[PDB]
């Protein structure tokens, strides 16, 4: 069911974030074959909650992995917010990144510092301020 599940995963995530499919396909290209198959299967067969987890992988890919500039991070953070997804980035999101993009040989320390600086810089400290 590889072909059908691949299109469903791409459509479901792109529809959730309201972005063009190319942004999902580009991320898949940089996952290894087994990692892609696992990601596709969990996203096409998962609840709405499993699709929301995939939104954070999209964010990590387009920011930390491809372009971590403040301007680009603000762009992708607002995409989460516009999808009613919390912009808070949690440890389970970056740990999931470390598997799915394992072939990229990501720096686990730098990824952890990216998450820490991202939450500090962009998510304002009084938690009841959701902007």
């Amino acid at each position: 069911s590889n072909a059908s599940d691949t299109r469903k995963a791409i459509d479901t995530i792109s529809n959730l974030l309201k972005i063009k499919p190319i942004y999902i396909e580009s991320m898949l290209q940089e996952m290894g074959p087994r990692q892609t198959q696992m990601f596709i299967r969990s996203t096409s067969n998962g609840s709405a909650e499993e699709v929301r987890k995939a939104a954070y992988l999209v964010f990590i890919y387009h920011t930390f992995i491809k372009n971590p500039s403040d301007e680009n991070v603000e762009l992708w953070r607002n995409t989460l917010i516009r999808a009613q997804i919390s912009p808070i980035l949690a440890a389970e999101h970056t740990d999931a990144a470390l598997f799915y993009f394992a072939e990229l040989d990501l720096d686990a320390f730098e990824l952890a510092q990216f998450r820490r600086h991202y939450n500090l810089h962009f998510n304002p400290e009084p938690g009841t301020l959701l902007h």
